[PDB]
C-alpha cells in the first residue's frame, strides 16, 4: 500500500529548477541537511525540557553520515523529532510554496542557490545530487513511514515495516553516477569541517 | 502582579559574556532579532496552512522596524505565533542551557559572538546594544504577556494589559546611552540591506 501525491507546482519548478541549472558548488547539499537534524534534534530537545518522556524513545541527540559504496548511497540520520505522515505530505514540514516563491525572487535579485536555506526549503537540495531521495521518519505522535521520490511531479508515501528506528529521520540519498565522491569519507570529513563544524550536536562519520 | 524569576546560571553566564565582552560589531544584535521574527512567521504559516482559523488573529504576516528617538528605544514588531507564558519562561521558545554550551564550546574553537544565532540564543545579542529589553508577546493558546529585564540574573513576567495587538511579538529594546545611532533611518536601512536582504517577509521601517 504504497500512496502517491503530485508536488504542488512551485515544488515541481524548484526541485527542477535545482536539478537543471548548472551550479558547480553541489557541496552545500551536505550541510543543508545537516541544519535540518540540528534543528529537529532543537525541537525534541525543547519539548523535553518540559516532558522528559518524549526522550523515552531515545535519550541520545546526534547526527550520523553513513556512507555506502555498493548500494551508491549516502544516508544522513539523526534522532530527531521525526515527522508524523501529514507533515511529510505537507512538504516534509517546511512551508515551501511560500518558500519557493521568496527563493525565486531572491534570484530575480542576486542569489545563488546556496542560498536555499534561507528560505526554508534547504531540503530540495539534496537533488543538487541525488535521483532519489528516501526520508524514513518516525515522531512520537505516529507510526514510522518513508516518503520517496525520484522527481518527475510526484512522491511516494508509505507504512515503513522495517528497521523501528526509535525516534528520529534518515535522508537516505541515492546519488547520481557521477557524484560519487560524496561518498569518500576524506571529502566529507573536508565538506563538514568547511560547512557545519558549529553544529550543535555530535555527528560521527561511519566507515566502511 | 509580576513574578520574578532567577535567569539559570549557564544564561547568565552567557548575557554577562554579551555584556563585558569587547566586541566592536554590535549591529548583528538586529539580525538576529530579524530572524526570531521570520522564524515565528514561518511556524504560523505551516500551522494554517491545515487549520486556515490560526490566522483569525490576523491574515498578515510582516515585520516592523519602529525607531523611537523619545523612549531610546527600537522596537521589532512582528504578526509571527508569539510565546505562550510556559514559552516566555523557558527562555523565550529558545534552548538556552545547551546552546550556551555549545556557543561557549565554539567561542573556545575560534568563534566570535555573530555566530550566536548558530546556536539558537540569538535573541541574546540584543544585550549588545540594549540596558533593556522588553518582550510583548500574544499567542492564540494563550493571553497577552509582557516579558522584562535588564539582567543582572533575574526577568519579569506579567500579563500586559496594555494594547491588545491580536497576535505576534514586540521586541523593545531600550538602547544603551551610546547605541542611539541604532535609532537612525539611515544606519538601519544600511543593516537591513547588508544583513536580512532576502528575509522572506516584508519589512517596514517606521519613521519618525
Ligand atoms: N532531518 C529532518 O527531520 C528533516 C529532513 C528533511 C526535511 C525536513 C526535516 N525536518
Ligand atoms: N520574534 C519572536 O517571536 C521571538 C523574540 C525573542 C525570542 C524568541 C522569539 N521567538
Amino acid at each position: 500500500e504504497v500512496e502517491t501525491f503530485a508536488f504542488q507546482a512551485e515544488i515541481a519548478q524548484l526541485m527542477s529548477l535545482i536539478i537543471n541549472t548548472f551550479y558547480s558548488n553541489k557541496e552545500i547539499f551536505l550541510r543543508e541537511l545537516i541544519s535540518n537534524s540540528s534543528d529537529a534534534l532543537d525541537k525534541i530537545r525543547y519539548e523535553s525540557l518540559t516532558d522528559p518522556s518524549k526522550l523515552d524513545s531515545g535519550k541520545e541527540l546526534h547526527i550520523n553520515l553513513i556512507p555506502n559504496k555498493q548500494d551508491r548511497t549516502l544516508t544522513i540520520v539523526d534522532t530527531g523529532i521525526g515527522m508524523t505522515k501529514a507533515d511529510l505530505i505537507n512538504n516534509l514540514g517546511t512551508i515551501a510554496k511560500s518558500g519557493t516563491k521568496a527563493f525565486m525572487e531572491a534570484l530575480q535579485a542576486g542569489a545563488d542557490i546556496s542560498m536555499i536555506g534561507q528560505f526554508g526549503v534547504g531540503f530540495y537540495s539534496a537533488y543538487l545530487v541525488a535521483e532519489k531521495v528516501t526520508v524514513i521518519t518516525k515522531h512520537n505522535d505516529d507510526e514510522q513511514y518513508a516518503w520517496e521520490s525520484s522527481a518527475g511531479g510526484s512522491f511516494t508515501v508509505r507504512t515503513d515495516t522495517g528497521e523501528p528506528m526509535g525516534r528520529g529521520t534518515k535522508v537516505i540519498l541515492h546519488l547520481k553516477e557521477d557524484q560519487t565522491e560524496y561518498l569518500e569519507e576524506r571529502r566529507i570529513k573536508e565538506i563538514v569541517k568547511k560547512h557545519s563544524q558549529f553544529i550543535g550536536y555530535p555527528i560521527t562519520l561511519f566507515v566502511e
